């Protein structure tokens, strides 16, 4: 919505860049104008050739008298129309040089100025400036708008202006050679625009359909496979199957409806389309037949003005370029222009000689730019007397940091002056200031460079002696040096990683080289190793003593010391005084002390796709007749014009253009039924794979064990975008780029037979010339790539050392040497520039070469077209046709480079979509083998067993694991932590075999037995109940399938349950819909109804598995009792974390690491003293 004046955008161009896009403007005008007046002599050379067409057939007489004055005329006239011919492309040939190279060398010229610019100006915004914005976002506004504003200013203007001359002088020439037909063809204009309106209302409302359609296959999808777990354990995989095939069936049938209504707009636009021009065209010879226009004439115009009507929108674009890039350059000359108070980058303020170093703060009052939020300091009093080292400490706020930023004045205060010497900190030079002051920061920040550089980093001019001495001084000598490569070393976030305390170190030495009169240590020894400690603490010892410090930090090791100690409250100094002082006035300062101490060829989805042997053969056979009906529309147009220009006698003319207009509607009206079949039966026999791969791929997602589910790769919604995207994917390849593929190669077929059958030696010519101009327009946008991706590479280094340069930035200008940053910058863009300056040579060339053979290829057409052809016994009403025929077909070959991807993308979609299908599983539930027992009671027996997960086999849960329980009894299992007491649940559901050992029930292992089966006697009941969206009485009617359970049955759960109070009290009673949807309830409930729908199954095995874990206050009273209720006449195994419900337990087990460790009835354990006993213990008291 911002955007900015058009003249400031351009502010940077002057002298020559003026001048560049003068004559590059000229020159793209005049290349526009070219392409109108080439249409305009393809007037007047239909004139020559009609004035003989006509009296050659007048004749009837004299033939040799014939080969005369006609070929004379011919002679004259082509020589003098391919003589201008080849002078429009030379024209063209140079000012499409000039266009493009002249525009995008004041691009070049201009980006490179305001790059630097840019960058300047991020260096030059104080701290306060930074503290509010998001310098990441800075810098991505860095190299990305200042792009745009290069895309803008660019050859698209000249772009810009080559069409608005194509539509001035395509609309003049239309004017003026005849008025009558320039404004017929506006009149079907608002039809033409009122169609393609239709496809903007069509797409945006069923596109969203379909997004609405699917959405409701894909909920289904969601939370089936987000409880994945519970529809395993109660075997409804069939019904989530079938749900997801019935919401499939609909999404298919609005599929096929979508299919009706979206082929019966496309052929409709494009009749409406096309008859609106074959009428702007029958009109068109209206008028040659009333002597007003003649037969060439009509055509410049009607060309002239279709070109000039289309140059609108190819001109567009260029519009949407040039504002964005105004918008673009807004934010960014903003930052250009913005002017600071503090600077730093300028040159003004007292520089004193002889600093003693005598500091004090008076009446200081501070706030971040947080501003009216917060105010961090009321008031302030501190001197620090010179060559002394002042010391501050506080409790918190941190008021301590604040002195240190003021000091070097990154911020101003809101009221008070900060004095160093006598003077005030704002008249002494920002650079010289911070040239006294060193810092020494708590985090350590050191830039991608050598030791000495960062070294060097203090002062520009310095020598190995004084980096050696500095190093030395700071007692970072003895250790670099072992290191390899000496100083030239490397350092950064990427490369030789160092330890903290030497990181400091050289810190300290680049502080040292700057050799300031004024020391700020900001808890440089705070968050830092205490071995380490000491080795830094000495050399900031020996770094003070010739200058005066003031110090921050939490370690009151290196406080005693200190000539003076400050302590705050508040903001407000309250205690200053020596250490001594400070003890004796028990305040702040005593108080902390005391307190511290894969693409290939895959034919077997076409092979699925075979469940349809029609529906295609009807589309390909109806695309290739589809094919084969375009050119004869250019036949039509090649005889419209051929019999009016191979005339003769007029009287028989005007009733035979009658006929070919018929006939083209005709053609149009069959040109329309062909279409919306091959487009009907592609989109029909797309949409019903699309339900067959999506219930195959659903159907053997459901087959896989909880093993696959559990993988950090396959989540529920990775699932279900997997299940989309790929069931889309494949469609669009079998779709309408394979429709369409095969209507154009036989639309290029069928013309390419008529053209080489009719003209000889004139087709095999424009044969030679098509491919070049097309593989010329190919290596052009090759080369356009490879300077784009290379200009990619070398911006990208530049940007990379601007992102050091801002992202450590409150370091750097603490150290000024941002004109070092300045520098670098400027000298990594040199060579994009360079760069920059070879771009528009090379587009400029390049452009002019593909528009020079157009227009090359055009002279060749004609020259060839007449003379040698022409003056033997060939006709120009084949030419035309060949061209026509030739260059649309050759048009229509250009989809097949587009709908290239659709292909790839498809592929790669369908790669994992058969993969997925034929992936199979060890626990497969699908499996009808198995045991099946007939024996009711159920026991349980783990035996050594050993279990690991797949996804973590590191630590191991199971180790040894033995239980036994008999059946009606019921089963506690405590355990330290961890799934070790859930993972018996996971494998007697047979979730997972165990590594090592086995599980049994009825005594037989469950390896061997039936796996669904064995689930159909459990009843699981789990922390969090999901229930899916349906009546309640379908929530508990899931807990037995393959039967449809009675009301009274799916009632006598939810009685036993305790669900029954809510069941009757809601208003539709056991009909009301669950899972937050359509109602929402409380835990309690939904635990109940999972109680209920595990006793529908009137299972032999009860499973609880942490059933209070989310409960509360009567809630666990009521579930509790529904439990308890619930056990007692089933085998039940009980790992509910309430210990007070265990104890009337038939049998408690303790587990420890995987094996059981303590094992017996409540008070036996209790009479027992361990782990037990603890658990109960602990609360118990607690
Ligand atoms: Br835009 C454009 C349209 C037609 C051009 O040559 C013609 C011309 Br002029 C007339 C017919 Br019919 C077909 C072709 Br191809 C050229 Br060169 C450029
Ligand atoms: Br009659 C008649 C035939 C073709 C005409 O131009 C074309 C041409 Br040339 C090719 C195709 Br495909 C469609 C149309 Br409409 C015109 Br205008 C009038």
């Amino acid at each position: 919505k911002p955007a900015v004046s058009v003249l400031t955008m351009f502010r940077y161009a002057g002298w020559l860049d003026r001048l560049y896009m003068l004559v590059g403007t000229l020159a793209a005008i005049i290349h526009g104008v070219a392409l109108p007046l080439m249409m305009l002599i393809f007037g007047d050379m239909t004139d020559s050739f009609a004035s003989v067409g006509q009296v050659s057939k007048q004749s009837t007489q004299m033939s040799e008298a014939d080969k005369r004055a006609m070929f004379a005329k011919l002679e004259e006239e082509m020589t003098t129309y391919a003589y201008y011919y080849t002078g429009i492309g030379a024209g063209v040939l140079i000012v499409a040089y000039i266009q493009v190279s002249f525009w995008c060398l004041a691009a070049g010229r201009q980006i490179h100025k305001i790059r630097q610019k840019f960058f300047h100006a991020i260096m030059n915004q104080e701290i306060g400036w930074f503290d509010v914005h998001d310098v990441g976002e800075l810098n991505t506004r860095l190299t990305d708008d200042v792009s745009k504003i290069n895309e803008g200013i660019g050859d698209k203007i000249g772009m810009f202006f080559q069409a608005m001359a194509t539509f001035f002088g395509g609309f003049i020439i239309g004017f003026t050679r005849g008025w009558k037909l320039t404004l017929v063809i506006l009149a079907i204009s608002p039809v033409l625009g009122l169609s393609a309106g239709i496809w903007a209302k069509i797409l945006s409302s069923f596109t969203d359909k379909e997004l609405h359609a699917y959405a409701k296959a894909g909920a289904v999808a969601e939370e089936v496979l987000a409880a994945i777990r519970t529809v395993i354990a109660f075997g409804g995989q069939k019904k989530e199957l079938e749900r997801y095939n019935n919401n499939l069936e609909e999404a298919k049938r609005l599929g096929i409806k979508k299919a009706i209504t979206a082929n019966i707009s496309m052929g409709a636009a494009f009749l409406l389309i096309y008859a609106s021009a074959a009428l702007a065209f029958w009109y068109g010879t209206s008028l040659v037949i009333s002597k007003e226009y003649s037969i060439g004439q009509v055509l410049t115009v009607f060309f002239s003005v279709l070109i000039g009507a289309f140059s609108v929108g190819q001109a567009s674009p260029n519009i949407e370029a040039f504002a964005n890039a105004r918008g673009a350059a807004y934010e960014v000359f903003k930052i250009i222009d913005n002017k600071p108070s503090i600077d730093s980058f300028s040159k003004s303020g007292h520089k004193p000689d002889n600093i003693q170093g005598n500091l004090e703060f008076k009446n200081i009052h501070f706030s971040y730019p947080s501003r009216k939020e917060v105010q961090i300091l009321k008031g302030l009093n501190l001197k620090v007397k010179s060559g002394q080292t002042v010391a501050l400490v506080g409790n918190s706020g941190c008021g301590k940091s604040t002195t240190v930023q003021l000091m070097q004045r990154l911020y101003d205060p809101l009221d008070g002056m900060v004095s160093i010497d006598g003077q005030d900190i704002r008249t002494i030079n920002v650079r010289y200031l911070r040239e006294i002051i060193g810092v020494v920061s708590q985090e350590p920040v050191l830039f991608a460079t050598t030791i000495a550089e960062n070294i060097r980093y203090g002062r520009e001019d310095v020598t190995m002696d004084e980096i050696e001495k500095a190093v030395k001084e700071a007692n970072a000598y003895d250790f670099i040096m072992k290191l390899p490569h000496q100083f030239d070393t490397l350092v950064g976030e990427r490369g030789a990683q160092l330890s903290g305390g030497q990181k400091q170190r050289i810190a300290i030495a680049r502080a040292l080289v700057r050799n300031p009169k004024i020391l700020l240590l900001d808890e440089a020894t705070s968050a830092l190793d205490t071995e380490s400690e000491a080795v830094v603490q000495a050399a900031l010892d020996k770094a003070r003593e010739g200058r005066t410090t003031i110090v921050i930090a939490h370690r009151l090791s290196t406080v005693r010391n200190a000539d003076v100690i400050a302590g705050f409250d508040g903001g407000v100094i309250v205690e200053q005084g020596n250490h001594d002082e400070l003890m004796r006035e028990k305040g702040i300062y005593f108080k902390l002390v005391m307190t511290q101490t894969p693409p290939a060829s895959f034919w077997r989805i076409l092979k699925l796709n075979s469940t349809e042997w029609p529906y295609f053969v009807v589309g390909i056979f109806c695309a290739i007749i589809n094919g084969g009906l375009q050119p004869a529309f250019s036949v039509i147009f090649s005889k419209v014009v051929g019999v009016f220009t191979n005339g003769g006698p007029p009287e028989t003319q005007r009733q035979n253009s009658n006929l070919f207009s018929l006939l083209f509607l005709i053609l149009g009206i069959i040109s329309f039924i062909t279409f919306f079949l091959q487009g009907f039966t592609f989109g029909k026999a797309g949409e019903i794979l699309t339900k067959r791969l999506r219930y195959m791929v659903f159907k053997s997602m459901l087959r896989q064990d909880v093993s696959w589910f559990d993988d950090p790769k396959n989540t529920t919604g990775a699932l279900t975008t997997r299940l989309a995207n790929d069931a889309a994917q494949v469609k669009g390849a079998t779709g309408s780029r394979l429709a369409v593929i095969f209507q154009n190669i036989a639309n290029l077929g069928t013309g390419i037979i008529i053209s080489l059958i009719y003209g000889w030696q004139l087709t095999l010519l424009l044969l030679a010339i098509v491919p070049i101009i097309a593989i010329a327009g190919v290596v052009e946008m090759k080369m356009l790539s490879g300077q784009a991706l290379k200009d990619k590479k070398e911006l990208e280094g530049s940007g990379k050392i601007a992102t050091e340069a801002i992202e450590n930035f409150r370091t750097v200008v603490s150290l000024t040497r941002e004109q070092k940053f300045e520098t670098m910058y400027a000298q990594s863009l040199q060579i994009p520039y360079r760069n920059a300056m070879k771009k528009a040579h090379v587009f400029g060339i390049t452009f002019s070469f593909t528009q020079a053979m157009m227009y090359f290829s055009y002279a060749a057409a004609f020259r060839f077209g007449a003379y040698l052809v022409t003056q033997q016994l060939m006709t120009f009403e084949n030419v035309l046709l060949v061209f026509s025929a030739i260059v649309f077909g050759a048009m229509a070959v250009g989809q097949v480079s587009s709908f290239a991807p659709d292909y790839a993308k498809a592929t790669v979609s369908a790669s994992h979509i058969i993969r997925i299908i034929e992936k199979t599983p060890e626990i497969d539930s699908y499996s009808t083998q198995g045991l099946k027992p007939n024996m009711l009671e159920g026991n349980v027996q783990f035996s050594g067993v050993v279990f690991n997960y797949p996804t973590r086999p590191s630590i191991p849960v199971l180790q040894g694991l033995s239980l036994e329980v008999k059946k009606g009894q019921t089963l506690a299992l405590v355990g330290s932590s961890g799934c070790g007491k859930s993972t018996v649940v996971q494998l007697l559901e047979r979730f997972y075999d165990p590594m090592a050992g086995s599980v049994f029930l009825d005594g037989k292992e469950i390896k061997q037995l039936n796996v669904q089966w064995l689930r159909a006697q459990l009843g699981i009941v789990s922390q969090e109940p999901i229930l899916f969206d349906c009546s309640i009485a379908e929530n508990i009617a899931y807990g037995d399938n393959s039967r449809v359970v009675s009301y009274e049955e799916i009632v006598r759960a939810a009685k036993e349950a305790n669900i029954h109070q809510f069941i009757d009290s809601l208003p539709d009673k056991y009909n009301t819909r669950v899972g937050d949807k359509g109602t929402q309830l409380s835990g309690g409930q939904k635990q109940r109804i999972a109680i209920a729908r595990a006793l529908v199954r009137q299972p032999h095995i009860l499973l609880l598995d942490e059933a209070t874990s989310a409960l509360d206050t009567e809630s666990e009273k009521v579930v509790q009792e529904a439990l308890d209720k619930a056990r007692e006449g089933r085998t039940c195994i009980v790992i509910a974390h309430r210990l007070s419900t265990i104890q009337n337990a038939d049998l408690i087990v303790v587990i420890q690491n995987g094996k059981v460790k303590e094992h017996g009835t409540h008070q036996q354990l209790l009479a027992q003293k361990g782990i037990y006993f603890s658990m109960v213990s602990v609360q118990a008291g607690a």
